[PDB]
């Protein structure tokens, strides 16, 4: 849990969300679009929103499994 | 069950889950199969599901005697 102690220590968002947003490994044609925007919203959102499809995606594969493990 | 409750203090909980596993009545390759599993995660949801698939047959047994007696 030590890529969370370098989010901290500031008070300016625009270099935490930079910061953020790179330590998200994503896809490097996603980066280069997330990197074109001039502002921070957009990116952040997207980049929220793909960070909750895939805790969602985890949990549902988690339960699924169970599910599965259940069946059989 | 007092094998089991005389390893109580047994360290090593590798030797807890080989042991869960040779107690519970199944195939005795399926009981060599998971003792000689290095790993423990694999061998303890494997047993878990074993214990799932035997205690659902013991309840519907139990279930399934009740509409016996119920019928006669």
């Amino acid at each position: 849990r030590y890529q969370l102690e370098a989010v901290k220590g500031t008070s300016d968002p625009a270099m935490l969300a930079d910061t953020i947003a790179y330590h998200a490994t994503w896809t490097v044609a996603e980066k280069q679009e997330i990197l074109e925007l001039t502002d921070l919203e957009a990116r952040l959102k997207k980049v929220l929103g793909l960070l909750s499809r895939d805790l969602e995606r985890f949990e549902l594969d988690k339960r699924v499994a169970q599910r599965v493990k259940e069946q059989m």
